[PDB]
C-alpha cells in the first residue's frame, strides 16, 4: 500500500458481493468511479462516482473518513466501512462492508487505471474475494454497462 498512489482517476471494472443483489444493474452499491480525492494526505476520501438511478446518471461525490489506518467510514445506504486492500500504479482493490439495518453485504470492488485487469491481476483480485469470504462467482463487469459520461 503506497498512500500516495490512491488519489486519481478510476474505472470501477469489476465489483462482487455476497448479496448479489446489491451490486446487480438497479442495485445501491453499483457504484460508476470516476475519481479518488484524499483530502490532504487522505485522512479522508473524497469518492467521485455515478449511480445509474431512475435511468439517470447521477453524479455523487461521498466523504469517507479514516478510522484506522486504511479503514475508512462511508454512510451511503446504510453505514460502511471501506478498506483500501490493494493499491498499484494501475490497480486498486476496496473491501466494503455495508450494513443497510438488516443485512450485512461484504463486496470488494476492482479499480484499474484502464478498462479491463491481465489475467495476472484477475487473479490477484479473485484471490482477495476468496480471503473475505465473497463468491468470486458473484463477480459482475461494470464497466460493460458505464455508459455514464466519462
Amino acid at each position: 500500500i503506497d498512500p500516495s498512489k490512491i488519489p486519481g482517476e478510476w474505472r470501477i471494472i469489476y465489483a462482487a458481493a455476497d448479496n448479489k443483489d446489491k451490486i446487480v444493474e438497479g442495485g445501491p452499491l453499483r457504484n460508476y468511479y470516476r475519481r479518488i480525492e484524499c483530502i490532504n494526505d487522505c485522512e479522508s476520501l473524497s469518492i467521485t462516482f455515478y449511480l445509474k438511478d431512475q435511468g439517470t446518471c447521477l453524479l455523487l461525490t461521498e466523504v469517507a473518513k479514516r478510522q484506522e489506518g486504511y479503514v475508512y467510514v462511508l454512510e451511503f445506504y446504510g453505514t460502511n466501512t471501506l478498506e483500501v486492500i490493494h493499491v498499484s500504479e494501475n490497480m486498486l482493490v476496496t473491501y466494503v462492508e455495508n450494513y443497510d439495518g438488516e443485512r450485512i453485504t461484504k463486496m470488494t470492488e476492482g479499480l484499474a487505471k484502464g478498462t479491463s485487469f491481465t489475467p495476472e491481476e484477475l487473479e490477484k483480485y479473485q484471490q482477495l474475494n476468496s480471503e473475505r469470504g465473497v463468491p468470486n462467482e458473484n463477480i459482475e463487469n461494470l464497466i460493460k454497462t458505464d455508459n455514464c459520461p466519462p
